[PDB]
């Protein structure tokens, strides 16, 4: 047991389509900032919490399929919800946490601190320092400007570094200090362009499938990614706005490298995509989902590739990917995005270990 | 129990907001076509099939509660899902049904005939053959030309008189013989343009709440029904065009009477609204909306209406609506619109008892 040795907390993400509880071990320097964050647990569930019947029974046999099985139980947990509640009125989300704290307090060892639905712009700093503390770019005052983005199911947040800002909302910014070091940082949060919501209104679009796959309609995919994008970027930009709020205000603090977690990792990742060095182009992205699935015949290319539960979806995510992060967020097509491989299990997380001691 | 001396189905809507069981008896004319259809039995269960786990506990358990306390047994079934079963890739609602099969062939007092979902433009067909059984205008033919429109969670269905064209997609036209009658029938069915799934995209729209309701990025709700319906104009016609698919067809094919099934006929049906011989207007609806829920105070409002779990949502449904009928189908805002009553438990699933 680490935590004989080491400070240890539990931090839940019950994000739109899983929830993950991770344990980790720390330590801390002198002024109890944690360093030397470990993970030292990791259990993963689907679905979403905010997606199960909000009942006793149900609720609480999800909790025990997440929780029950942790090696280490005596230490302080905190489970906080991201936009899955975020789509619920505060009433509906309310049955989820009376039961959730109920739950809790008939457990033996574990200490809830707090259990929650953070807003974007929390999740979005979280995003930022979970990323950040990996890179180990914390501990030092950097020459270059780190952004951060993260493509959730029903949200994605995009957070950089931008001086303290009087023409900004004072809720889209956040001020820190870590490691001794002052950083302020523009956030934002989009709800309803995470994937699974955003994809709700292209399921009938034949662009955004690959050829003779069977959308819901009756009707046969007949794949084209630049088509399949422009109709994206109209729920992005003429529905959303993406564009006339973070185009202009990204022109004016240009980010140096972009890293993204979320979705678009485990896309970048699977057998479909070619990327070296985790890192890829959203031209590359596109000109990829558009030649190897939208081109592709539908039953060909599932017998091709039988083990992957998204490849349906491929044609429409790359499409999209290009869609938020080029016509919403004006990234140049030619930009390096890099990407955390879905292995390391990094997700904001580690920016709640880290936020909380400040 | 008339099943004894009368034929008698289940018919089961699974929805994106929940399913309902309905028991009908009926007898068959001449060419064994249903007459004297009534409904013996409904029930109804919260939330939709497709939102819950697919695992075995969760679905025995949902269809348990659904079936129990039928006062009828030892009949055929057809379960039929909507959109939110659409929503779903055919590999994961195959867990669904794979589960659901089973189920029921453990059961000995039930027969199951199908479970499937049906495509949105099935369901649009069989929207149009139950409210024009109800309205009894299938028995002979028709001088006038009925619409429907079926307002849901997930999916909104359109369906109309239309003679052959051969450039529309065959998928969107229907030759339905009924009663020894021929029909032409228009239908369109679309997906993520139901109350839920739209509503997902305007959650942090201060313009479609009440004044100082929430927002889950922290601002405050400011009503105002014609900038709440611009918005979400927006998804209807630059995102899913439906304006340009639908205006044509109705502009060269008129609809002398409309009648809508769903969530509008709850929403009409609101102690809020004040609408007479349940029929309403898009202009009166934008304006009621407007005035009763977008202009007033959540905190006052949310006290006055405890019961009501779809308030907050009216002045987006309001003026969702609106940009529904009126900027995508290009229905006049002064046009009558009826809407059948609740009580009725109207659902398409008279259209199956007549048409398998
Ligand atoms: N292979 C994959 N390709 C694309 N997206 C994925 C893949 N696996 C998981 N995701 C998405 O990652 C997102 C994580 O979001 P959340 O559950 O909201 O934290 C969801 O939209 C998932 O559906
Ligand atoms: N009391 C209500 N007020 C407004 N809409 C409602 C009400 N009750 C049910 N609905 C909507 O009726 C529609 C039924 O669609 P479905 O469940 O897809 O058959 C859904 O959008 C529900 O959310
Ligand atoms: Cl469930
Ligand atoms: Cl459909
Ligand atoms: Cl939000
Ligand atoms: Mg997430
Ligand atoms: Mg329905
Ligand atoms: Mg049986």
């Amino acid at each position: 047991n680490p935590c004989e040795k080491h400070s240890c907390i539990a931090v839940i993400d019950a994000g739109s389509t899983g929830s993950r509880l991770h344990i980790y071990s720390y330590d801390t320097d002198d002024t109890n900032t944690p360093i030397h964050i470990e993970e030292i647990w990791n259990k993963k569930i689907k679905p979403g919490f905010a997606s199960i019947q909000p009942n006793s029974v149900t609720i609480d046999a999800y909790l025990t399929m997440l929780l029950a099985d942790a090696p280490i139980h005596n230490i302080p947990v905190y489970f906080y919800a991201t936009a899955g509640m975020r789509l619920l009125p505060q009433s509906q989300q309310k049955k989820y946490y009376d039961e959730l704290d109920y739950w809790f307090r008939q457990q033996s060892q574990w200490q809830l601190v707090e259990a929650k639905t953070i807003t974007g712009n929390d999740e979005a700093l979280f995003d930022w320092l979970a990323v950040n503390y990996k890179l180990d770019t914390l501990k030092s005052v950097q020459n270059k400007s780190v952004g951060v983005m993260d493509m959730g199911g029903a949200s994605v947040q995009i957070v950089f570094p931008m001086p303290k800002n009087a023409e900004i909302s004072k809720h889209n910014q956040v001020e820190l200090n870590i490691y001794g070091q002052n950083i302020n940082l523009y956030v934002h949060s989009f709800l309803g362009l995470g994937q699974t919501e955003m994809s709700h209104q292209f399921l009938n679009s034949p662009s955004c499938f690959a050829n003779d796959y069977p959308l819901p309609d009756g009707e046969s995919g007949q794949g084209n990614a630049p088509s399949c994008k422009e109709e994206v970027t109209s729920l992005m930009n003429s529905v959303h706005k993406v564009n006339q709020q973070i185009q202009p205000l990204l022109a004016l603090n240009p980010v140096n490298e972009w890293y993204s977690i979320g979705g678009i990792s485990n896309l970048a990742s699977s057998q479909l995509f070619h990327f070296e060095n985790s890192e890829l182009t959203n031209q590359s992205l596109l000109q990829q989902g558009d030649n190897q699935i939208c081109h592709q015949q539908w039953d060909i290319l599932n017998g091709q590739y039988p083990d992957d539960e998204y490849l349906y979806q491929y044609c429409l995510l790359s499409s999209y990917y290009y869609a938020l992060m080029v016509d919403g967020y004006g990234i140049n097509p030619n930009q390096t995005i890099h990407y955390i491989p879905p292995e390391q299990n990094l997700d904001w997380t580690i920016g709640v270990v880290l936020h909380r001691a400040l």
